[PDB]
């Protein structure tokens, strides 16, 4: 069971980190069919989603996807340092996995 | 897989996108029976609804509504600056599908 | 499609606009059995409810009576100005239909 | 339908009102089996708890003490000041069935 | 029911009570397949996880779980300063059963 987010990452095929350090610059979501989703940037240019609910998913992964936008909604108001995303980067803009924020 | 906003609001029917640059100047919620909606306004007198969940949305779109009509409540207690919104434009008031928020 | 509550208020029997342009002076919610509901106060003493669900709430005024008490709890919490509630008057305390935030 | 939480106290067996008028000293919250439950206290002393789900509760009664566990928390976190609680005297620590919150 | 968290800790078989008296200094949550989970770390190297839900879990405490996710993100950015963690030292990272929080 692993003890941050550089070792979650690692147990799946398809990943990265990125190391942002960063606010969030711009926080984008969709209600329109099919793009139910949200996008974040930050400052540097970097551009990731959470994706729309799909097949790829598992059923214990609904939740968490729902949590991850409420996340990123919050950590964008409040001006919250984004440490690392783990990202699928099999995807366009890379998906995210998981979050670590840290000051 | 669009990257922004703008590129989403491209992939539909009927939408454009309004730039407001702006907090929201109102929001307003109803609970009454066929009215359980949101409405917003900007000081530029720009009124946008959140549309009460019918026949035109698909099922992954009502988790999503409810959602958006979260971020509204939450972008306008914070006086979060909307960036853009992608609206649907064959309903009065134009119809939020999307939202960005930025600066 | 209402473009504001005054509009969407005068869509129902039995209701009327009061406008307070105020903050919530108190906030009071209950689990009780029967009595799952809340009451807000304003500081001159006017009194209203979200009522408790029942056989006069369609099904889709379920999520909406949630949502508006988590409404009311944050613009509490936040101090939010309260522009006008919608009311239904054939109850007591009056029975919020709606509500509108500026200023 | 009752103006205020003394009145709607006064409407069950085994209740009575704490007047606190102070914000909660200790928040704590458990995901233990069958402890699934919140514990306040103040600083006077006084402990409450929300209950377990439980067979005494009927099932409009489930979502409402969830709320009441998201009440607690934002309170504590805010420091908003406590008033009055609406308790149930036959349990230890008192159980909670209402607060009211203000200035 | 307990009065605190030390009480309730002790109620179980292979729990602990760490006592941090301090804000949390990173927040990492997961969406991806088999570790939906959230961890957080505390500036002394301390690091604990609420665990994936699964067969050990008892139904009641599924809603519980996702609350705790939920104050744990809370309270991360707030700064809230966590008191006592009540886990179960039988998993590693030590997994969360209870929190309490004072200032």
């Amino acid at each position: 069971t692993p003890q941050n987010i550089t070792d979650l990452c690692a147990e799946y095929h398809n990943t990265q980190i990125h190391t942002l350090n960063d606010k969030i610059f711009s926080y984008t979501e969709s209600l329109a069919g099919k793009r139910e989703m949200a996008i974040i940037t930050f400052k540097n240019g970097a551009t990731f989603q959470v994706e729309v609910p799909g097949s790829q998913h598992i059923d214990s992964q609904k939740k968490a996807i729902e949590r991850m936008k409420d996340t990123l909604r919050i950590a964008y108001l409040t001006e919250a340092k984004v440490e690392k995303l783990c990202v699928w980067n099999n995807k366009t803009p890379h998906a995210i996995a998981a979050i670590s924020m840290a000051n």
